[PDB]
């Protein structure tokens, strides 16, 4: 059904044969793209929108900074944090 | 529904109104139950285990530190950290 972005990735994150293209690494919540082309690729398969690509997935993410859902490591690059605050909000009907 | 301890607490801690039994505090993930007692007195009620009390809760919490869903915070007395690896496995089928 109506699967969420941010739903998405912890589906990726929580299996490490995905290492590939995401993983978690860093202190808790912290993740990293090891293929954004890849994570991408497939959210469009998943939410059958094959125009998908890395440009508007990593803007797909900015509406989250203000949800308290996640966040952007600045100064490292394709790296990102889960934050519990937002998801635990997000996780609610 | 039939709902999961770890989805009760986030629950609570998704509204600041639970902050005289349940609050965020710390780093991503930590928090203190401020009251205990009432947080394991809602359990109960939600489902529909009218024996249960704070000794039981803490036990069954227990069981989510080798998940790696959360862990207790050594030193300090009803502080705990819920752990993006655990949780992200958690929320799978
Ligand atoms: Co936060
Ligand atoms: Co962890």
């Amino acid at each position: 059904g109506q699967i969420q972005l941010w739903q998405f990735l912890l589906e990726l994150l929580s299996d490490s044969a995905n290492a590939s293209c995401i993983t978690w690494e860093g202190t808790n919540g912290e993740f990293k793209m090891t293929d954004p082309d890849e994570v991408a690729r497939r959210w469009g398969e998943r939410k059958s929108k094959p125009n998908m690509n890395y440009d508007k997935l990593s803007r797909a993410l900015r509406y989250y900074y203000d949800k308290n859902i996640m966040t952007k490591v600045h100064g490292k690059r394709y790296a990102y944090k889960f934050d519990f605050h937002g998801i635990a909000q997000a996780l609610q009907p």
